[PDB]
Formats: C-alpha cells, structure tokens, sequence
C-alpha cells in the first residue's frame, strides 16, 4: 500500500453537499481506505475570480491501486457528480479531485502528473494537507512545514 493525498474543491451546486458526497464515494474506491479528512475551508477563487468561493479540503487515502487506476476512480466520481466541461479555462465546477501526491512517487504519464504541478504554490492545497499530514516530506525532500513557515500564503478560513 501507499498513501495518496487528494485535494478536493467545489464551488457549484452546494459545495458542502458535493464534498460530503465525494467523501462517501472516495470510501467506495476499491483497494483503498480513507485515513484522514481535513477541515473544510472557504477560499476565494484563484485564477479566474468571477466565480463563487471554493470549498477546499484534503484527504489521505491508503491504496494498493496503481496511480492511474486511482485517477480512473477520481475522474469517475467527478463525472458522476455532474462535472461538465466548458470551454473556459479553470472554470467553476461541482467537484475537482486532484491527486496531489502518491506516496513518494514521481509520475509523469499522458494522463497523470504527480506531484501536482502547482501544489507548492497553493495555500488552499497546502494548509489542508498540513492539517492531516504535518510531517509530510515531498519526493524532492522538501518539507511541508518548511514551505508553510517560509512562504507567504494568505490565511485560510474554515467553511
Ligand atoms: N495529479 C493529477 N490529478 C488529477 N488529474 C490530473 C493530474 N495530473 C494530470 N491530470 C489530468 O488533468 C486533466 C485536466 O484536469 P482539470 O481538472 O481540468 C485541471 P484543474 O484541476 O482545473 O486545474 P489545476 O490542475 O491547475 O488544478 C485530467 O483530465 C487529468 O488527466
Ligand atoms: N480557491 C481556489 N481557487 C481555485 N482556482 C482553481 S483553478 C486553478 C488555478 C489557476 C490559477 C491560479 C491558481 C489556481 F489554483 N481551482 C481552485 C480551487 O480549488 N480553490
Ligand atoms: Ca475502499
Ligand atoms: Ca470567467
Ligand atoms: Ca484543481
Ligand atoms: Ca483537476
Ligand atoms: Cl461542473
Ligand atoms: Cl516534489
Ligand atoms: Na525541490
């Protein structure tokens, strides 16, 4: 088994409802168990700002799935919760499940890049991750605690 860390975002169609439904669906992924769920955070949108605030969270998921098999399930859950692709880049969504980390693995396949390419710059990913995994070390040896100590990220507020 490995521990994967999944970021959750939602800013459409009742985010609290979407995220609670997603937690139930994440539990039902085969070969996998949720170990830890963060608090829920209400975060202002980054990138396009003409959209509702997000509910952001993180989950630790122990799994024996292959990384792309986990992606299959997270994409299925998003689609089953009504995620619709629109042409605008980084538009609002009912549910977004990003695989932040998959153990200490560095994955670069056609469908999957892990670590998530921008997570070290996003407080809405890092703060919920630190809540559930304060001792985390990245594949490149960087410590989560050191990033959060050193870099300016705006304060997050709970939902
Ligand atoms: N670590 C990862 N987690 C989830 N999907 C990933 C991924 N690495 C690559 N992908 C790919 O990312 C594709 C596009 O996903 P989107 O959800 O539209 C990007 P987004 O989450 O809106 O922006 P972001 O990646 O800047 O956070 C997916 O279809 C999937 O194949
Ligand atoms: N708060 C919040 N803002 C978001 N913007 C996006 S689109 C990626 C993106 C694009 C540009 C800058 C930062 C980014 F993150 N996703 C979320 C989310 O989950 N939470
Ligand atoms: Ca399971
Ligand atoms: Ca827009
Ligand atoms: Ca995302
Ligand atoms: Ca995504
Ligand atoms: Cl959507
Ligand atoms: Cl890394
Ligand atoms: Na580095």
């Amino acid at each position: 088994m490995t521990v994967a860390y999944i970021a959750i975002g939602s800013n459409l169609a009742s985010p609290l409802e979407q995220v609670n439904a997603a937690l139930k669906a994440l539990g039902d992924i085969p070969e996998s168990h949720i170990l830890t769920v963060s608090s829920f955070y209400r975060t202002p949108p980054l990138g396009p700002q003409d959209q509702p605030d997000y509910l952001n969270a993180a989950v630790a998921l122990e799994t024996s799935l292959a990384p792309e098999e986990l992606l299959n399930h997270t994409q299925r859950i998003e689609l089953q919760q009504g995620r619709v692709r629109k042409a605008e880049r980084w538009g609002p969504r009912t549910l977004d499940l990003d695989i932040m980390l998959f153990g200490n693995e560095v994955i670069n396949t056609e469908r999957l890049t892990v670590p998530h390419y921008d997570m070290k710059n996003r407080g809405f990913m890092l703060w919920p991750l630190f809540e559930i995994a304060p001792e985390l070390v990245f594949p490149d040896g960087e410590m989560l605690r050191q990033i959060l100590h050193t870099r300016a990220f705006d304060k997050l507020n709970k939902w």
